[PDB]
């Protein structure tokens, strides 16, 4: 898969991510895209996490969806900075 | 391995976690699916954790069993969705 | 790498973790062995931490020392039981 | 890529979340370390996290920098150490 083409991907799975949290969870865009990317990275500091029974299926998803996404994004970032 | 077995393996994990979460701790079958995914993931938000001895012990055991099972079963779905 | 003698440098990642952080940090050894698998697995609730410098030190080797080890371990363990 | 650059690699990346996470949040040289550690490494206590607009910003950067720097690092530490 080009590289391109998996940024892109990594791209949408934030823009899915931050939304959703924003929406359901209520917390600014910017906190928002912080637990986004500290959930796909697989870092989960808890600071922040869903306290509603939709984002708690909504986390499920983006977890399923976005951590796949990321480590492979991250393994490609690699050879482009190496 | 084909993929659908490894579909069949992490639900046969999720639902290991989710009921042992729910009967051990006590939290609701949502919670437990939840902190199930969180932690098979290795998100681990720690908002849910165990609080006894047997739940820890637990714990270990579907980090151990889990947390392989679900890697190669993202590793798949990110091929049947890309 | 032979899988026994991956087994035996896991549970020996998993005494130097549970020994260190139950005579550093002053937990009990069923909460110290938890933590061990949580640290090196990568999970990291947050439910047990270091609170001395000394602990942490000892936290960044054990993650250092653990978490390739215990990744390599979960792979093989896949295969056994798969 | 040759172990002793990725070495020099990781370090960088840990010099780069030790300073930062210092001078952003404002937590001692050796909680910084260790903070960047855990961050890197995904284990992520949630002990320490930033609480600053800056301070999220420049976390989501050392994520993307600093987990795959990490991984690759501890995957070469093993083949040195077995
Ligand atoms: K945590
Ligand atoms: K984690
Ligand atoms: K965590
Ligand atoms: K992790």
């Amino acid at each position: 898969v080009p590289a391109t083409r998996i940024l892109l991907l990594v791209l949408a799975v934030i823009i899915y991510g931050t939304a959703g949290f924003h929406f359901i969870e209520g917390e600014s865009w910017t906190v928002s895209l912080y637990w986004t990317f500290v959930t796909i990275a697989t870092v989960g500091y808890g600071d922040y996490s869903p306290h509603t029974p939709l984002g708690m299926y909504f986390t499920c998803t983006l977890i399923v969806l976005g951590i796949g996404t990321f480590a492979v994004a991250v393994q490609r970032l690699l050879e482009f900075l190496i």
